[PDB]
């Protein structure tokens, strides 16, 4: 009897899955790591050679975290050092390396503590953020000039985000844009100085004696939000004045009316550049083109080239307004927008026309636009066999929208439906990368004439360990409520007996363009759930879930903590009714936005799930941040919506937590959702008598992945699923 | 066929013991309240008359918390808006009420948000602080004098004592003493300027947005301490012209040389103080005499009047040197001091005179002086039948100190065997209180003749109840270590069968100078366990316990977490090998220093326990305060302890937790023991890959005692214990 995929499998991680991380360095070449060596590899024939020895750092004296080479292959950056901060952001150490001259530089060095660092996107120029100010190195052996000198620390942020921008708007801790060739340096400037701060402790190693309390700027619902400034310096002008002014390009009037935020920057030309603007009420956005005056070396924006963006039924974009791709000419660009019927599409724009024309359309999304060439325009959607959770790669002809052909859908239908891509710099080539429904595969293509080059990884190792294993199957299907189709996923046992009845784990997450029904293959916590302790573990996408249309996403707008949390409930009564389930154990689980439905549905008083966990769950609205919670609830105020902030909270369902097995988690240096939001679920669970489980993370964050907090939690979370199941 | 004691009896407090709180007024009369009517009564006869009616503040207006009658009569200060701090300190708001006049006092009141208040002893003269000052008030309805001018939150205290002086030295918010008459007011000045800040999360209610931060001057071992002033202020000369002058008086060179405490003040006469100081090492102390000069209007202390109190084995005294009872005259005193054997007796010392004499001796201790008159002196000692659980009031002649006479031993020795005394202001009647093995008895006696006058309170209504309702049993005896005695109790199930197995749960607080084994009646949770869950619950009494001598006392000497860790776990062992214990059945629980023995005993891989529970558990002594932490433990130096304060955690132990189930608890808001001490042992656990249960409680101190949380913690700590011990 073969062995079944154990706990102990999925936390020492004896089932690798092998992917092929590659850098593009060229439009013909791509720099991969084997056997922690730099390996340079020319697409088109598979040859390769040796870029950087790995014994070339040997005696560097320090364990070197990630690098980077420049553009011109003239240098490389080697970032050591490195102290994680939020989800994006850290600081760290670096040491540029001459490859030529083949010597480290050891003159005018990055700072230590910098922020972040980025290569111009030509050639060899720096810009570098230290103490919040920016600086430009023109030459990596060089003095470096300095171009702010406000940086203030938790006040002024000059080129990185603060912690609102960093999570919730740009998903990246930098805050500055090269100009295409690297003569400008565009970046956004972040006040936070009436912003209320959000304080909790910090107890480090067993050394400290008192423990820090750390603090930082986070504007929870309602609260005063950072003001921001975008800024263009030229370059070019550096070693020519003694400090080069850096030029601002202020907001639209329809924007500095109220609160507002920066929300894309995008270069369209050497003197060209597109900025988007969002109101704090964020259902209005404006986007303005802005070029280069010669003459009066300022940045003018003509309100002819101004596109405005709005929703009637939600917000603005899935999760913020979407980026421009412009042709090169900078005349034109394409944007995914949501169209009449509210799906989203490519729309093609004219800088200075308002209406543009929609390229693609029908009940399905685009997901993203991946390149754009003088001939053709690569995108992914889910159109395929009208799969939300699919992904494939189109390409659409500019001359001829009627031709659009699919370049992944066919290649493994089987195996293969869920992919990403890869192209090459001026897009001559471009590797495919297959997450699912079966084991990751990664092809390398050429777009001449898109036929395969060859199998970069198929994880063929991978797959001959599994076949002793008694591996759970997957299933993706739909159910119809009020004439509306919506997608679950079950992970199955193996042998799997539909005459049997299996105890069910409602796996959720459920917030707003969520998806938990796909086509990814993944070993999990589910994995061994259900190979081991022969549990169905399911995922259900209701209301609010994205990529299926507006009318099915922006169900919950000002509504967070009904339709999706009452969707949950629903689809656990319809999996009961499909006769495999036993209904006397129904479990349900999820973290974060999942923590917080969970505990809305725990406390419910459906009678539908036995037990449950919340994972650093949100509790009540008002304590989380601005920019996401106001995006789907406005303001909490009387005048707004103040009644469903305090009307969808969990603490007030605290007396029906009585009837359930609830096990609440949280780590206590969580710097998202506030170990504050777990401290006043507790507080009401306890005021009301109802006992529950907890555990607290010392020091942990919102992903408590620590390597040992990850392995206590699971085997806790585990123990706990095992004993309200009844199971040995 | 009855009913058992249950967990809902203890929660709900069903069962209620009765008390006789009075309060003596002078040599013949006491009051006492009953039915919120304050009444008054005559000792030797006891007749009374009503003093205060329960209606006279009928239209007050807010809910009055205490009240306290000036010593002639004349007023009744009325405490409202109560509001708790630390273990003692509180604020409050007053009203002055004049019984003459039957009037509320509406001038010059005292203001709102004070810290403390005191009467004179004599008269009505008023000493409050407020914001950290002091002020006289010399009527109840004239203007008060400021007396200082320095006080500062957090860092300048005046005649108030700081967080940590509180808790360890005075066991008192005030630092205030009137002389006998009311003349003078002496006072001493903290100063927390350096002293680091404990800083943690207050959430509060669930409608306060962010959670406030903390923040409180608290010493941990070895870090900078307060330091402190002495003054004595004439209240018969102040002015309202003129701010009042304070005569300070300095400490001894021998305590000026470094680091030291303010330890006691106790007056003499009415011109003559006696002050108490501690070195930081705390087996050093000095006791200074002062009297009053009329000429210079200074108070000078003689060096010839100088006593020094040492101690060779371990620290100075029970917590602290013990305090002074002087005689009429003031020039000789008695006080309670280790002798030559180790045992805490009754010396007589002559104030001019180095040499004292033992007036008591054997083995067995003085707990407390209680009364002197010419010809007698009153205390209360564990001299009965040589057992240290036991208490009794004695007498001792003075001029013939061979005739001893108990007076509380023979009065009911089957149910009385732990007095505790009150007598009248000059010692001609007394209350005893007997607190057990049987149901408290309070009665008033004469002591010209030591008459038992009349029975106050039998709780026969108490004893009727209890009837119907299966109680458990205690056994106090003892066992044999290395030719020495150690007690121990053990709560017995009812119809306690010797020739069946129960589970044995070990009660644990075991800090220096604690008795957890003695006779007195309690109804609490081990009272619920064995009457209900058939559980005995035992306590013992070893190494570094007190009331038996220094030699049992010291041994912990310098030695935290070794002997007294030891101990409890050979005493389990021990009762493993009576016939009536199940040794697959033994667990052991303990809140505070009880927590941190219980978590030691956990982690010392004995494998007598099965599983335990530690609430609000110290886990390394640098985490807790200086004074009661190096008073015991030395510094944590190089130089001197830092080795075992650095052996000594619990932190080390985690690896062997693998064998236990363990349940932690604490409240966030623990000013005493930080959260931060179970953060670091959850840590060490999670590191080691131990699982364990915890609970934390949001807002909660150190005594988790609001209403919700207190039901709570028993609830959920009864769970854990019958899942350990497999019951329905
Ligand atoms: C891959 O192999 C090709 C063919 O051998 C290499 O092609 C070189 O191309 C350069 C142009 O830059 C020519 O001057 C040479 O004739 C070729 N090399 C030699 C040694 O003759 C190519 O360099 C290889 N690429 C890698 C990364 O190894
Ligand atoms: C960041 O914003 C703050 C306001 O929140 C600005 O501070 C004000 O600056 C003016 C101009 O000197 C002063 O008169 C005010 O007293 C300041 N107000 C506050 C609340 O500090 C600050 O100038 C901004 N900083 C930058 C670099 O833009
Ligand atoms: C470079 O130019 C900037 C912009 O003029 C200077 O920044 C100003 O400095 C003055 C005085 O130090 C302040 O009063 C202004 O508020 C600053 N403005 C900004 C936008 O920061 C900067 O000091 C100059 N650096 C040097 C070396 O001259
Ligand atoms: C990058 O683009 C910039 C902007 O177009 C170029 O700078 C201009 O160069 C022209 C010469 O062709 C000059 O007449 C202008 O005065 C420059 N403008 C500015 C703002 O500098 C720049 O030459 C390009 N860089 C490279 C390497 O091609
Ligand atoms: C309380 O005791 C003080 C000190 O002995 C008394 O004050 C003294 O009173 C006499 C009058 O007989 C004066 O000659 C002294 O100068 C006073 N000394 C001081 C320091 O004031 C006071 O009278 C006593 N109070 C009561 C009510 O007996
Ligand atoms: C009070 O206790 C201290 C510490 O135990 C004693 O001081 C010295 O402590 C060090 C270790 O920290 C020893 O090496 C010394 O032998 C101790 N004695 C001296 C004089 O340094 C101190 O002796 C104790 N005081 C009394 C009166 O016993
Ligand atoms: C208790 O009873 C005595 C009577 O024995 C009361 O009487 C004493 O005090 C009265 C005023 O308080 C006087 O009117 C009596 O003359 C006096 N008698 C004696 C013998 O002392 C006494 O007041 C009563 N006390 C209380 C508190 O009610
Ligand atoms: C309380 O203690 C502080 C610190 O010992 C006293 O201030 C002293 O220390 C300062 C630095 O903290 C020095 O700058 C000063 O010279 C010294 N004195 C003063 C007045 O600052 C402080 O005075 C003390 N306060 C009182 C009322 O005694
Ligand atoms: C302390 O607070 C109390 C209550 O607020 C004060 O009492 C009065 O409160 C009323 C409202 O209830 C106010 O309008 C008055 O101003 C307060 N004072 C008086 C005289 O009525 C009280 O005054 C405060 N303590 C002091 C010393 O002012
Ligand atoms: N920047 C983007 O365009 C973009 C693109 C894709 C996804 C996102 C994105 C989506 C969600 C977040 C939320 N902070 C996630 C989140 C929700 C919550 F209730 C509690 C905690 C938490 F962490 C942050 C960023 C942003
Ligand atoms: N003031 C006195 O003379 C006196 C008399 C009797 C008892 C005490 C006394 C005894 C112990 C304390 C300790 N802070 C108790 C304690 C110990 C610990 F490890 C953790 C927390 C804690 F809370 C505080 C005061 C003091
Ligand atoms: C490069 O370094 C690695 C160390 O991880 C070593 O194992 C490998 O053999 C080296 N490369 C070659 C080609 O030997
Ligand atoms: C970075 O800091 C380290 C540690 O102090 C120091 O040794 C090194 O010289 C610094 N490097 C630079 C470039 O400043
Ligand atoms: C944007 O949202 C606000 C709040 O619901 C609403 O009042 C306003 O009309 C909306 N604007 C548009 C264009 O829908
Ligand atoms: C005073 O009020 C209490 C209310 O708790 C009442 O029981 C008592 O009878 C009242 N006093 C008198 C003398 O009636
Ligand atoms: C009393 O002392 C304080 C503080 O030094 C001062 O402000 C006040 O004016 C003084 N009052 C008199 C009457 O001297
Ligand atoms: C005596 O007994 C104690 C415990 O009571 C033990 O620690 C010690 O080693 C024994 N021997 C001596 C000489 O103290
Ligand atoms: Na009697």
């Amino acid at each position: 009897t073969r062995k079944t995929y154990t706990l102990t499998d999925y936390l020492k991680n004896t089932y690798r899955l092998k992917l092929y991380s590659l850098r593009w360095i060229s439009d013909h070449e791509y720099l991969y790591k084997q056997e922690n060596n730099i390996l340079v590899f020319n697409a088109e024939y598979g040859n390769s050679s040796v870029f950087l020895e790995n014994s070339t750092f040997d005696e560097f004296g320090h364990s070197i975290n990630d690098y980077s080479i420049s553009p011109d292959g003239q240098f490389i950056l080697l970032e050591y050092n490195y102290v994680k901060q939020w989800r994006h952001s850290y600081t760290a150490s670096y040491d540029i390396y001459d490859l030529n001259k083949r010597q480290l530089i050891t003159e005018e060095r990055i700072p230590n503590n910098t922020q972040w660092v980025t290569w111009s996107p030509v050639g060899h120029k720096l810009a570098y953020v230290w103490n919040n100010d920016i600086y430009v190195k023109i030459e990596p052996n060089l003095p470096s000039y300095r171009i702010t000198w406000t940086g203030k620390e938790d006040i002024i942020y000059n080129g990185i985000t603060d912690w609102v921008y960093e999570e919730e708007v740009f998903s990246a801790y930098s805050a500055l844009w090269w100009s295409p060739n690297g003569t400008f340096l565009a970046y956004a400037q972040f006040n936070d100085t009436e912003v209320p701060l959000i304080e909790y402790s910090f107890y480090s190693d067993e050394s400290l004696q008192y423990p820090k309390t750390v603090r930082v700027p986070y504007p929870k619902a309602g609260a005063v939000n950072p003001t921001v400034k975008f800024f263009v310096v030229n370059t070019d002008s550096l070693s020519s004045v003694t400090n080069a002014t850096s030029i601002q390009i202020t907001a639209p009037a329809s924007m500095l009316i109220g609160d507002h935020y920066l929300c894309d920057v995008t270069w369209a030309t050497q003197e060209r550049i597109s900025l988007q603007w969002l109101r704090r009420i964020q259902n209005y956005s404006v986007m303005d083109i802005c070029d280069y005056d010669e003459s009066s070396g300022r940045w003018n924006c003509l309100v002819a080239r101004q596109h405005i963006e709005m929703s009637t039924t939600g917000w603005v974009g899935r999760f913020r307004p979407s980026e421009p791709h412009f042709t090169l000419d900078g005349n034109s660009f394409y944007k995914i927008i949501s169209n009449e019927e509210g799906y989203r599409h490519i729309c093609y724009f004219q800088i200075d026309k308002k209406d543009c024309t929609f390229i693609t359309k029908g009940t399905w999304e685009v997901i993203g636009i991946e390149a754009l060439t003088s001939d053709y325009l690569y995108y992914i959607s889910n159109e395929y066999k009208g799969m939300p959770g699919g992904r494939n790669l189109y390409k659409i002809q500019l001359s001829d929208y009627t031709k659009v052909t699919c370049l992944s859908c066919e290649l493994n239908p089987e195996r293969c439906q869920y992919y990403s891509v890869s192209f090459s710099k001026e897009a001559k080539y471009y590797q495919l990368r297959c997450s699912g429904p079966g084991l990751p595969l990664y092809t390398l293509h050429s777009s001449v004439n898109d036929k395969g080059l060859r199998v970069l990884e198929d994880n063929s190792a991978l797959d001959k360990m599994l076949q002793n294993v008694q591996m759970p199957s997957k299933k993706l299907d739909f159910i119809i409520l009020n004439e509306t189709k919506f997608w679950y996923q079950m992970i199955l046992p193996p042998h799997f007996d539909k005459s049997k009845k299996y105890p069910l784990l409602l796996d959720v997450y459920a917030g707003p363009c969520s998806q938990k029904a796909d086509t990814v293959f993944r070993l999990n916590w589910a994995t061994y759930l259900a190979s081991t302790e022969n549990i169905i573990v399911a995922s259900f996408d209701g209301r609010g879930s994205g990529y299926q249309g507006d009318k099915i996403m922006h169900a919950i707008n000002r509504r967070l903590g009904t339709f999706e949390v009452e969707d949950q409930i629903e689809a656990a009564r319809q999996f009961s009714k499909m006769g495999f389930v036993d209904n006397k154990r129904i479990a349900i689980w999820g973290w974060s936005y999942g923590g917080y439905v969970t505990s809305m549905v725990l406390g419910s008083g459906s009678g539908v799930f036995k037990c449950g966990i919340a994972v650093a769950p949100v509790s009540r609205w008002e304590y989380y941040d601005s920019v996401y919670t106001e995006r789907y609830m406005g303001l909490p105020t009387p005048e707004d919506n103040l009644d469903h902030y305090r009307n969808s909270t969990v603490m007030s369902r605290a007396e029906n937590f009585k009837q359930v097995e609830y096990l609440l988690i949280h780590g206590t240096a969580d710097d998202n959702v506030h170990f504050q939001q777990s401290a006043q679920i507790s507080k009401a669970l306890v005021d009301v008598g109802v006992d529950f489980q907890a555990m607290w993370y010392t020091d942990e964050d919102h992903g408590i992945a620590s390597s040992t907090a990850h392995q206590h939690i699971y085997t806790h979370m585990s123990h706990f699923i095992k004993q309200c199941f009844s199971l040995p």
